[PDB]
């Protein structure tokens, strides 16, 4: 499920990077671009059950799949930024190469998030593997 667009729990454990400045977004996307990495960007809200639901799995996946750069954006901290990204629901996952969409998942679905991660890494060119 999802919430249409606050207990103290971790959204940014493991290898997940918290994004609550616009510059960190640009810093991380620029790093991923320089390093030829896909970015997984999780736009979440701490008050949203489903965002919290997927959180520990997202964190575990960040440790299983270090080839991908895992971000979490708190939509209530970067609200103007999230609006510009047309976030309608949380959690929304964008898979981004150089900041453009290569895949997308909306909602807290563990099996499909995992499938999308493996598929996207499989389709990397030999130069990027």
């Amino acid at each position: 499920g999802l919430c249409l667009a606050e207990p103290h729990i971790e959204l940014a454990g493991g290898n997940v990077h918290l994004i609550t400045t616009k510059e960190r977004w640009d810093q991380k996307l620029s790093e991923a671009s320089r390093d030829g990495k896909i970015v997984l960007a999780n736009f979440s809200a701490r008050w949203c059950g489903p965002s919290r639901q997927i959180a520990p799995y997202y964190i575990e996946l960040s440790e299983n799949y270090p080839s991908l750069m895992f971000l979490v954006i708190d939509v209530d901290e970067l609200s103007d930024f999230s609006a510009s990204w047309e976030i309608k629901a949380t959690p929304t996952f964008f898979f981004l190469r150089d900041g453009q969409q290569v895949d997308k998942l909306v909602g807290a679905n563990k099996p499909e998030l995992h499938k999308k991660i493996t598929a996207i890494l499989d389709s990397l060119p030999p130069s990027d593997k």
